[PDB]
């Protein structure tokens, strides 16, 4: 897929985490998103498509990947143990990232 | 380094965990699939030995061994907790990526 | 960050774990370590300077950046189920990879 599908992915999971009721349903799209944060790591930002794939700016965009990657560990971390309201929070922060990164390498 | 000897721990350390009788052994299999899975990262398969390290084909690589690390957290998550039949299935889920790994990129 | 001033990072909590008293201290140093390492992974250190982004030796180290992570997800697991002292023996081996990583990529 594209690096657009993934973002929408993300954002779309992030929507359902901020209406979950129980705690499966955040581990359900966390995972979703964990999957596609990974899935996003092999794509190329539109912003990008012009420059070399041995570029800083790819690795960049790989690191940063993988840094909101652990951030989903760590929330998915809480969501398994029981705790919606605080994996709720957690992926409020993980959405300033998403939305932050998807306005810079658009 | 070599791709060929850190596929084969993968393998052995799956029958390792499949034959397992305790959660210990499971641990200790997955410990060393995730070690050999991070060393497979830097490898370059005989099917890419004639490929640019930043070519699409290489980062497709390097990421599906990072999707094959956080499935191998996952069982090793469950194997900590004590859930010895749901790490041993978690790890039938490996054998499935490992195969498809090999076959494609052999 | 710098290179250096991450490596500093992971030395100074490094020390922070070895003299800690509760698990708080240990949760915390490595949660740091692992904002250091995840940084670090973007940086160039000094040897490799004029080589590629993506060239082997990059790749590399990378890689063993992503070993140090997944170690000190294993020690951050182990502070976080209260085992301090298993979590500051398991720092000993971040210790090891951490100088070993220094020592070679100065
Ligand atoms: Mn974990
Ligand atoms: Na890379």
């Amino acid at each position: 897929a594209d690096w657009e599908d993934n973002m929408e992915t993300l954002n779309d999971n992030l929507k359902v985490i901020e209406k979950a009721d129980n705690a499966a349903q955040v581990k359900d799209a966390l995972t979703k998103m964990r999957a596609a944060a990974l899935d996003a790591k092999k794509a190329t930002p539109p912003k990008l498509e012009d420059k070399s794939p041995a570029s800083p700016e790819m690795i960049d965009f790989r690191v940063g990947f993988d840094i909101l990657l652990w951030q989903i560990h760590d929330a998915l971390c809480l969501a398994n143990e029981g705790k919606v309201k605080e994996a709720q929070a957690a992926a409020e922060q993980l959405k300033t990232t998403v939305n932050a990164h998807w306005q810079k390498y658009r």
